[PDB]
C-alpha cells in the first residue's frame, strides 16, 4: 500500500531459459523429493557446456498455475517455445526401433524427437528393461527436452556479453592472441562470427584454433559469414568427426549440376547490389517450395538406410542452404567442398533434381 | 499580499497522467474510506509496467470542482483525453455477450469498450454474479479507463529520460552492452526507436535482446523506422504470442494484389525525393478514403467470427499501414511476412478490394 515509490527495479528483468511447473510435477524442484531439477537439469546444462564451449544460461524454473496441473513450457528469451505434457506417475519408456514387444504402458510421444512412448508405471522396468525398452523418469523426459532446446536455439543463447568471456577464457591460454584480437575485430563484430559458427552448431571448444582463424581472415573481409567459412574450413576436423563417424569412407548427397547452376545464377545476379544478403539468401526463383518439399524427404531418404544426413554444395552456396537447413529440417548437415578433409574419402548419393 | 517575489516555482509544473475527481466520487482517494485509487491504480500502473517493460509514469489526482459532481476525466500531458460518467452508488455490470438475462441496473455504457452497461445497486451483485455479469467496482471503472489510456497512449508516455533508465536497467544485465550501444546511438537516436516499438505496443521487457539488435542493425541505417523493423523481426516470437494465442495454425487477411502494387507505385515515386517520409505516408492517392472505410470493417468483420484481428502486408508497406491502424481502428495489428515465424502456418482469409 505505501509501495509509493515504484522503481525500475520492480520490473522484473526477463532470463533466456525459464521452465514452466505445472501442479503435478512441482514434486521436482522442492529441493526434498530428490529434486532432479536442480541436479538433472545441471546435469544437462554441463555435459552440453563443456561440449559445446561456452557456459550455457542458468535455466530457471517458475510454477505459474495458469496451465493444466501436469504440464511444463519451456521458454527462451520471454515466452515458449515447446510445451510437454507428462503422466502423473506413469514412467515413459521408448523403443528405438530395434525394441520389440510392448508393454501395458499408456501411449504417448516422444518431446524430444516425436517417438511413440509408452508411459509405465515405477515397477513395470524390468518389463522395459528385459524387453530392450529406452525408460525414463519424468525428469529426465524434461532434461532432455530442455537440451534439445538448447542444441537447437544455441545462437540466441550467446550474449553479446560472452563474447567479453570468451576472451577471457582465451587470454587464460593464449595471453597473447587476445590481445591481438581484439584490437582487429571489436566484440560487435566477434559476436556476430559466433553466432553463424553457431548456428550450423560448431563446437568453440578448441578457442585458440578460432582466434587465430578470424585473427588471420579479418586483414580481407570483416563480413562475419565470410569469416565464419574460414573458421569451419580451419575445423574441418572437428566438424565432421561431430557430423559422420571416424569412418573414412563417407556418402553424402550434391547439388543437381543444374539446380546448383541455377542458384548461382541467383548470387551473380544479386551481385549488382552490394551483396544485399550476406549469403543467406540472394534470390527466390519460386525453387524455395522445392526445396522445402526435397529437404524434408532429403533428410528422410537417407533416413531410410540408418546413416546420418549430410550434403554437399559449392562454398558459395554453403552459407545459404544452411539457412533452410536450420529452418524446414530440425535435423540435416550442409557441408561445403573444402570444408571436407582429403583424409575422408567421399562417396555421393546422388543430385537433386 | 508579500508574494513580492513571484519566481518561476510558483509555475506549477504539468504532469503526463492526471485524474480529475468531482464530488460524489471524491470517496475513493481520502485515505479512509478504502483508497481505491492509491491500489488499484498502482494495480494497473504495476501489472502493466511489468508487462510492457518500463515503469509507466506516476497518476497524478486532482479534483477541480469545476465539473459536474459525479465525473471524471483522464488528462494526458495537459489535459482531458477521455471524460467517464459515474453513477451515484451503483455499481455497473458488463454482460459479455455470452451472459443471458438483465437486471434492475439503470443503463449505461462501458467507458472502456464501448459495450452496453447496467448500473446495479451493492446488494444484486448476487443476482450479476449468479446470471454470469461482469460487475465492477466504482473505482475499477475508473482503473480500467486508465489502463486502456496507457496502453493506447503507451508512445507519450515515454520520455526522453527513460532512454537513461533503460540503459541503466540494460546494464544490470548485459552490462557491457549499454557500454557498446550508447557509443553507437545518441539517446536522441534510441529514443526514437523506443517510441516505434511502443506505438504498435510492442512490449519492450526483453531489452537484452533489443539493444544486441539496434547495436547490431546500427551500422547500416540509423533511421528509426528501418531499425523499428529489425528489432520486430527479431522479437516475431513475443509478437505473434500477444497477438494471436499459441495455437500454430493462424488466421489473417493479406492486401489485394491489385491494391498492394498500387501502393508499392507511390512509395516508389516519393523515393524520388530523400525519403520525404520516413515510410508513414509517402503518398495519399485518395485511396486514403478506402482505407478509412475498410479498417474499421476490416476489424468488424473480423470481428463477425471472434477471432482476434490481424492483417499482413510487404514489409514495406508495414511501417505505413501501422499508422491507419493507430487511428482509424482502435484495435488491430499489422503484421509483415518476415515479422511472423516460420513455424506458425498461417491462414490469409482474403484480399481487400
Amino acid at each position: 500500500e505505501e509501495d509509493t515509490p515504484l522503481t525500475w527495479d520492480d520490473i522484473p528483468h526477463v532470463h533466456t531459459l525459464s521452465l514452466a511447473l505445472g501442479y503435478r510435477l512441482v514434486h521436482l524442484v522442492n529441493k526434498d523429493q530428490g529434486a532432479p531439477l536442480s541436479q538433472r537439469i545441471r546435469g544437462v546444462r554441463r555435459n552440453l557446456s563443456e561440449q559445446v564451449g561456452f557456459l550455457l544460461p542458468e535455466v530457471r524454473i517458475r510454477d505459474n498455475l495458469s496451465l493444466k496441473p501436469n504440464q511444463y513450457t519451456i521458454s527462451l528469451n520471454g515466452e515458449v517455445i515447446e510445451q510437454g505434457f507428462i503422466e502423473p506417475e506413469r514412467l515413459m519408456a521408448i523403443a528405438v526401433g530395434d525394441t520389440y514387444g510392448e508393454i501395458d504402458g499408456i501411449l504417448g510421444s516422444d518431446p524430444a524427437y516425436q517417438l511413440p512412448a509408452v508411459w509405465i508405471e515405477h515397477q513395470d522396468k524390468a518389463k522395459a528393461l528385459n524387453m530392450g525398452y529406452q525408460v525414463v523418469d519424468d525428469g529426465t523426459v524434461i532434461a532432455t527436452h530442455i537440451s534439445k532446446i538448447m542444441k537447437t536455439n544455441l545462437a540466441e543463447l550467446f550474449t553479446h556479453d560472452d563474447v567479453e568471456a570468451m576472451t577471457q577464457r582465451l587470454t587464460q591460454q593464449a595471453p597473447k592472441l587476445a590481445e591481438a584480437l581484439a584490437a582487429a575485430l571489436n566484440p560487435a563484430q566477434q559476436l556476430k562470427v559466433y553466432r553463424q559458427l553457431l548456428l550450423d552448431q560448431v563446437p568453440l571448444k578448441d578457442i585458440r584454433t578460432i582466434a587465430n582463424t578470424m585473427l588471420e581472415s579479418s586483414e580481407n573481409t570483416k563480413d562475419p559469414i565470410l569469416l565464419a567459412a574460414d573458421v569451419r574450413c580451419a575445423l574441418k576436423r572437428t566438424l565432421v568427426n561431430l557430423i559422420a563417424g571416424q569412418k573414412p569412407e563417407l556418402n553424402v548427397y550434391a547439388l543437381s549440376d543444374e539446380l546448383e547452376q541455377m542458384l548461382l545464377t541467383s548470387l551473380q545476379q544479386a551481385q549488382a547490389s552490394g551483396t544485399v544478403v550476406l549469403d543467406s539468401f540472394p534470390i527466390e526463383p519460386n525453387i524455395l517450395g522445392q526445396f522445402q518439399q526435397n529437404l524434408p524427404l532429403i533428410r528422410q531418404q537417407l533416413k531410410q538406410q540408418g546413416l546420418p544426413p549430410i550434403l554437399l554444395v559449392m562454398p558459395q552456396l554453403r552459407p545459404l542452404l544452411a539457412r533452410y537447413a536450420r529452418t524446414f529440417t530440425q535435423g540435416l548437415a550442409v557441408l561445403s567442398y573444402n570444408e571436407i578433409p582429403e583424409n575422408k574419402q567421399i562417396n555421393v548419393v546422388g543430385n537433386l533434381g
